[PDB]
């Protein structure tokens, strides 16, 4: 569990934003790009695992599932790609009042920033530090506790 | 000391590589930039800010010390903006070192990726999984133990 993540992509203004949901605190990272592709999604990857470890992914469709680009960079990372089928019929819920949160905190901020890479990278922020812990104290904690 | 970032810049292949450091563990981020500006730093701030409990940052130069863009990112994300002179003379050495350390892990993947700024974040990687701890269980522990 401290070790598992969820992809997660939704669009705004003509722009596609790809989410990293830590699903055990619900702590994300989250970047702007042209379009969906593998590539994208294997370089955010690669981000992703550096600076947080990845055990196991939950990709966001089947088109990133088959990816070689993608396989390649689980395989680099040391990550295991699995499906993101809810079995849990829950779980598309959770994604999708997530999504409408972060929509409403990046048209809260829209005016603060000149470009929507912006405004989203301070709805990541808003998102991680919202409290009574946040999301940011808890994958701290889980992944902390894991260690020891 | 938990909160505590040290900016770096250094250059490759006639590029910019701009490195966060978390003082305390040796954890970093970093990303490839066409040229260091404070709206690429400011960018940079944002990033981290939402990702980990920034407190302070010791900036990197002047340039980035002085700019309005530099000012306004650490404003909004609550950053202390520190000068990064190193009054303890050992603190050249040891970012020098990193330096030359991460450079050297980009030219032993350099092969498996055609661009740079892949690179660049596969050293991300190998740094802070390299072990005895690694950086990034070092991070965890301390912010972990910083909450509680
Ligand atoms: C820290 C925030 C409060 C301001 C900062 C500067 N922007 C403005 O002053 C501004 C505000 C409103 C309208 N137009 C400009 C935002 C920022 C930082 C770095 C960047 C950016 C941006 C961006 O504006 O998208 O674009 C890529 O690198
Ligand atoms: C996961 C690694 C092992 C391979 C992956 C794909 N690259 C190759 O197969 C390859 C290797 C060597 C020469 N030409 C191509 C790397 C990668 C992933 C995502 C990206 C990239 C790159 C990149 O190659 O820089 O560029 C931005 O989005
Ligand atoms: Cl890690
Ligand atoms: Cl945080």
């Amino acid at each position: 569990s401290p070790g598992i993540w969820q992809l997660d992509c939704t669009h705004l203004e003509g722009k596609v934003i790809l989410v990293a949901v830590h699903v055990a605190s619900g702590y994300i990272e989250a970047e702007v790009i042209p379009a969906e592709t593998g590539q994208e999604t294997a370089y955010f990857l690669l981000k992703l695992a550096g600076r947080w470890p990845v055990k196991t992914v939950h990709t966001d469709n089947g088109s990133n599932f088959t990816s070689t680009t993608v396989k390649a960079a689980c395989w680099w990372a040391g990550i295991k790609q699995e499906d993101g089928i809810p079995y849990n019929p829950q779980s598309q819920g959770v994604i999708e009042s997530m999504n409408k949160e972060l929509k409403k905190i990046i048209g809260q901020v829209r005016d603060q920033a000149e470009h929507l890479k912006t405004a989203v990278q301070m709805a990541v922020f808003i998102h991680n530090h919202k409290r009574g812990y946040s999301a940011g104290e808890r994958i701290v904690d889980i992944i902390a506790t894991d260690i020891q």
